[PDB]
């Protein structure tokens, strides 16, 4: 038995097919079994329509034996494109082994495993081509466009393995595939899923800034496009056509790194923001607000 | 010598360049030597123009030593995109070793080998990403569009390895490359080529149905678009806007699986066809006819 | 540590980030350290704008420790898409080990290594899919379009590894990545860089011909589109609508092979050019001129 053949066959019982059907449409994707009680992690674009219109869509989970069981949505994070599902009282579940994406290195052999019984299902191979790479993700329906600090791989990520696990050579999950390929690291997926299960959703920081990427010799980075009224940036001194070069303890190369850096902040604790303003380097003190105040 | 380098160098003398030239055009592709008498298997799109207009095209086979010899067309199956060529009295031929595609598993390392002396020739590497996957194939000229139950690979299939062999790690042919990559399994290629050699062509079943894929909660599958007059479906009870969910002993997910399922039937023996008709599940009894009555 | 992980980590200190910034633009690419004195090889499209407008662009080299040092351009060959840069008095430089691309074989495992600290940086994996393959390359700004005799790989070549090294499994440089992937062989890169360092630039042969690819049964190859006045081809007998099938000791399949074959000639020594003229095979005697007479 082949070396990748062995790894894929060992995690096949942990990958599931996720279908949501209405009377006129039907979405399919992949998911991962991460808890013996029935908690299944997929990405947010696979389920987006079934959450914006749950009155008309029905989500089901198909296992690798063919069993189809009802599934309910625990929570979903469009800003990390993640989601947690729940199947009830299904026995003999083959839970996936969750690894440490902090120990993942560039050039490591990986497998992007999709659900075997899916329609356009795929299992692709490659290596890790980049770590902590911000990639912009387009929201499905009414869902917002986001940027995630991602693992990059030259294994192909497509409709057939989206939501499925990125697997290392010890058959451990190191990421969630989001459909030149990108995956959500498992350590962030663990933090997000632990909150989606407990609280039904997750709360992220906000400053009220929109940015556009700038690249020149004066100041390259994220150029502020709009500052919301009453926002922490407005009450921190951030002006428009300012070039943010660092949010907190992270340098900012463009707007994509800016989104990830803001979301690596602490809600309600002052943080430093460097800005190049008309050639004058100005550091500012901004107190991040929560994107959801009542859930916080 | 590298691990893939060894496998590719062992099958290079079995892959050939296939050129067909007129006074205004010229096609090139790849082929595989599968019989010591000179029988060469390629795909149907490589030779299509030389068969629809043989009065004006001339097909030649170039070996990996550089020898160019005349070649004649034994038969061609546009419905499986396969073809058999014949070189005469060429000695010391390095025949390829044909494997068993039924023993191919997902994650198996593969090589998509093109003819070395070709123009845009390529030898690509990857894994098997799916098995028994129906993929639609567009016909070249007057040739019909078809769907094949294929092996999927993340090795790149392109003009440089089309018609060439998909090779396992024992240097055995497990498929024919058809130009996110797809190959025709070797076990089907053996059945098709054995008939193209003996009979000059092959006969497949037909029911006289055209379908369109449907995806919803009532009935997903192949929705009948047109039923031909006097057809086995017409004389079996199949109506239009019916949703076929199973042809014979194969479930049907869409129109692509429907084409492959009809062609897995027995000509002239009654077979069951499930249909969801206005919400009523109706199984029907259809007797497949041959697509070519006189050759049958 | 993984097998590719080990190779990539051993050459990471030899790959550098190359940035050129003006007041309105900024280009980034990758480069390779090939000489302890500070000589850095990248490709020509990475630096093209900083050489056509050096009054307004500033080129810098960022190492894998993060050090940013000034960099100056020694020479650039748009016809091979190569360039040599120079950093001054930088100590403890981790020079790359240059291999022999003549010993590279098809199916050999390779790594297309980009600069780790780059923005869209990538390290991709694949195999050598073709050797001595002419590929056309589009010039960046005012730079001319060229064709290079290249190494082809199914490792992805992109903005994140362009200019970086193609690395074998002994962690040796066998090519320079030029952004279904192509690389400039290391043996040609050694000849070109040795002249760009000594002489500031390189001189290539010219015949004064433009060609278009032709493919039929009479004569396939490079069809002459225009012959310059006073050119070696004009004074050799080459006429328009002639089909060149061989330049010197190299057969010519199309215009792309023609460009590489002319550049494999000797300036000022008579050479044979076969042509199929109105069905008559005519060999001609052409004396290649230098593309730059004073530098020659």
């Amino acid at each position: 038995a082949g070396r990748f053949t062995k790894v894929a066959a060992a995690v096949a019982d942990s990958v599931v097919t996720i279908e949501s059907v209405s009377d006129q449409e039907g979405m399919q994707g992949s998911g991962v079994i991460v808890d013996g009680r029935g908690y299944i992690v997929t990405n947010n674009h696979v389920i987006s329509e079934a959450a914006n219109n749950p009155s008309q869509f029905k989500t089901t989970v198909v296992f690798n034996d063919g069993k189809e069981v009802p599934a309910n949505l625990v929570g979903r994070d469009p800003k990390t494109d993640l989601a947690v599902l729940k199947v009830d009282n299904v026995d003999n579940l083959t839970v996936a082994r969750l690894g440490d994406s902090s120990k993942v290195r560039v050039g490591d052999e990986v497998l992007a495993v999709g659900a075997p019984l899916g329609l356009r299902s795929t299992v692709t191979q490659g290596i890790v081509s980049a770590l902590h790479r911000p990639v912009p993700l387009s929201g499905e329906g009414s869902d917002t466009d986001t940027v995630i600090d991602a693992i990059q791989t030259d294994a192909s990520i497509n409709h057939g393995n989206s939501g499925g696990p990125l697997i290392d050579m010890d058959a451990q999950v190191i990421g969630i595939n989001t459909a030149l390929g990108f995956a959500i690291p498992v350590n962030e997926m663990k933090l997000v899923a632990n909150s989606l299960i407990k609280d039904g959703k997750i709360v992220h920081p906000t400053l009220g800034i929109s940015t556009r990427s700038v690249s020149n010799a004066i100041a390259s980075g994220a150029q502020v496009a709009n500052v919301k009224a009453g926002s922490p940036a407005q009450k921190g001194g951030i002006l428009e056509n300012d070039v943010i070069v660092k949010v907190g303890n992270r340098a900012v190369a463009d707007s994509d790194e800016f989104v990830v850096a803001v979301r690596q902040l602490a809600i309600g604790q002052d943080a430093p923001i460097e800005v190049v303003r008309e050639g004058r380097h100005v550091t500012l003190t901004v107190k991040p607000d929560p994107d959801s105040t009542l859930e916080h």
